């Protein structure tokens, strides 16, 4: 019972909805994690084979069922709706630590509007003695002023997460804040997310712009690209490479989510050409592959500066950011407004993306009962209650020690297995049972225009085994996982992720059960 009211504002929402804080962090942190530059080789193969045939195939599905993305596979076919209900429980997981980083992000905002840079000197009440500057490291018990600062004042490291800590007030009230930021706007203003960004959307990418000159200019940056580009065929057959790169390939694009079915599903029949799929895939993965630039090339000079070999410099987790950042920002001149500059687009970033996710989780779940539901002041319960149980669940990562069950949040839930499961179902589904001719002769009509065969031969024969395969080598080829190559984590913890992991993974067979029973 409702329809976007210009046709900008559905190209603006899919285009906020998928750049943002995995593009710009989560991407060269995983293009970091191994070694070389072996992540591009899937990385191209998986999105030209899955990313956007999906991301087209989840618009047009919504566009033809006008309906929520939890049912518009049902109107598809009565069964493998699992898929859809994984999707909403990855999202909701998802928003639980997704929302945390933000958290951290807004307290280096509020930290950096002090004179002097906390994170620029050595002596705090939060230093070792083992405290060094970079300037004259190069002048192996030794660490550097910004590694101390991240691991000991954002949030304290505990020795381990078998050994919880105290509650933290500081990142808690971050986070509060960030959460009463979103609920206003989320209760006032719903068209906002599209209607007033018109002149703020070209903001991050001017930043982004300034941000890849500045570290261009930066030195040390042949190093970085040489090891962001070349990639490394020595280390290919384990299964960890092909992993993270699929993964990160659905992650950016925001596939199995949810909410590209339902930004699609908005508008009515007989929509505009769908070339604008094509158009924003290619931009978004441009902006992804013109951010690692940047990110690389500070790396490499933080490389050179340091002394140490690259792989090594920063943590190797999801902290490659807040110690890159910073020491690009530091030598830059007059760092306390391109602090605070850089920070507020970070901000708008991780905004943008969290209420279109929230948008869509809460349409999701108003389609799934109307019955109990309706436009109006009745939205306050159902919003109130989430944004509550969402505050509370994550105030579990913001606590000493809560880094290492954030990490645990970033292998497993919603990414991984859960993804590559979800997908292959929906291109299986797709594929052998509705059929490719029939969304071709359906879309034949709206388009005018008949696409060549690309859609057929890319959503039977080319994903699945992109899928199976990966999972299988997974399942053969088993690794431990580790927090920066030296912690070990308890059994039970690894229990706890294969736990959170298979949550959204039996959601397809349990519901198949279901409807075969009944
Ligand atoms: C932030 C946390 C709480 C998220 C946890 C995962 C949720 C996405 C799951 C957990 C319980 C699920 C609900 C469990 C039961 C139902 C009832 C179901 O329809 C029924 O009423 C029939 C079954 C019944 O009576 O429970 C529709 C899906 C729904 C709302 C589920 C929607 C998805 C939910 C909220
Ligand atoms: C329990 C642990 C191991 C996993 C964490 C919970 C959720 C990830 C899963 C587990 C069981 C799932 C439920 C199993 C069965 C159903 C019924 C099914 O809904 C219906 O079809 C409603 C009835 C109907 O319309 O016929 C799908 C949603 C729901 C509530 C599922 C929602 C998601 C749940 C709660
Ligand atoms: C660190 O050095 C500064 C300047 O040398 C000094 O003022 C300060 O007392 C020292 N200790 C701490 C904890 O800052
Ligand atoms: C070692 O000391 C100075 C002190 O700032 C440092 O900047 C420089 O790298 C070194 N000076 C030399 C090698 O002359
Ligand atoms: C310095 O590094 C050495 C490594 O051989 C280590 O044994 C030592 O504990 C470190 N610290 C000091 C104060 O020597
Ligand atoms: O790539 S992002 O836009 O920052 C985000 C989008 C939603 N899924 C996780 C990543
Ligand atoms: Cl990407
Ligand atoms: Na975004």
């Amino acid at each position: 019972r409702e329809k976007w009211s210009s046709k900008i504002d559905f190209v603006l929402s899919v285009a906020g909805g998928f750049v943002g804080l995995g593009n710009v962090w989560r991407f060269p942190y995983l293009c970091y994690k191994n070694g070389g530059g072996a992540f591009l080789i899937p990385y191209f193969i998986f999105l030209f084979g899955s990313g956007l045939p999906v991301f087209f195939l989840e618009i047009i599905i919504g566009q033809y069922t006008s309906e929520g993305g939890i049912t518009c596979w049902e109107k598809i076919c009565p069964l493998f709706s699992g898929i859809g209900y994984a999707s909403v429980v990855i999202v909701s997981l998802l928003n639980v630590y997704y929302i945390v980083i933000l958290a951290w992000a807004t307290y280096y905002l509020f930290q950096s509007f002090q004179k002097e840079l906390p994170w620029a000197h050595c002596n705090h009440s939060w230093n070792t003695p083992h405290c060094m500057e970079d300037t004259m490291r190069k002048n192996t018990n030794f660490t550097s002023p910004v590694i101390e600062f991240w691991e000991r004042n954002v949030l304290s490291l505990s020795p381990g997460i078998d050994h919880p800590g105290s509650l933290k007030w500081d990142l808690a009230l971050c986070l509060l804040l960030v959460w009463l930021v979103c609920f206003f706007c989320i209760w006032k203003g719903v068209r906002s997310t599209g209607k007033v960004v018109y002149f703020t959307a070209t903001f991050p990418f001017a930043m982004l712009l300034v941000l890849l000159v500045r570290g261009l200019t930066l030195p040390g940056a042949g190093a970085g690209i040489k090891f962001y580009l070349y990639p490394d065929i020595t280390r290919l057959e384990d299964p960890q490479v092909w992993i993270d790169a699929g993964t990160q390939i659905f992650f950016s694009y925001a596939i199995c989510l949810g909410a590209m079915t339902s930004l699609g599903s908005y508008n009515k029949y007989k929509y505009n050409s769908y070339r604008d799929c094509m158009l924003l895939g290619c931009l978004n993965s441009g902006t992804s592959f013109v951010s690692g630039f940047a990110i690389f090339s500070i790396l490499g000079f933080m490389a050179q500066e340091q002394g140490v070999d690259i792989a090594d410099v920063a943590e190797s987790g999801p902290g490659l950011a807040f110690i890159a950042y910073p020491k690009a920002v530091t030598m830059m001149p007059l760092p306390t407004f391109w602090s605070i500059l850089f920070f507020i687009m970070l901000l708008l970033l991780g905004l943008d993306s969290q209420f279109v996710e929230v948008e869509g989780q809460i349409t999701s779940l108003v389609d799934l009962y109307p019955s109990f539901l309706r436009k109006g002041y009745r939205r306050e319960i159902f919003i109130a209650f989430v944004c509550s149980i969402s505050y509370l669940l994550g105030l579990t990562m913001v606590t000493e020690g809560g880094m290492y069950v954030f990490q645990l949040f970033d292998y497993y839930a919603a990414s991984g297995v859960c993804l590559l499961w979800v997908a292959f179902f929906e291109c299986f589904v797709i594929a052998w049972i509705y059929g490719g001719d029939n969304l071709y002769d359906g879309i034949e009509d709206m388009i005018g225009y008949r696409p060549g065969p690309w859609m057929k031969y890319s959503w039977a024969v080319i994903t699945p085994v992109l899928c199976v395969g990966c999972f299988i080598f997974s399942l053969v080829k088993y690794v431990p996982l580790t927090y920066n190559k030296t912690y070990v984590y308890p059994n039970w913890a690894i229990g706890l992720g294969w736990s959170l992991a298979l949550s959204s993974m039996l959601c397809v067979p349990l519901v198949i059960v279901i409807r075969l029973c009944q």
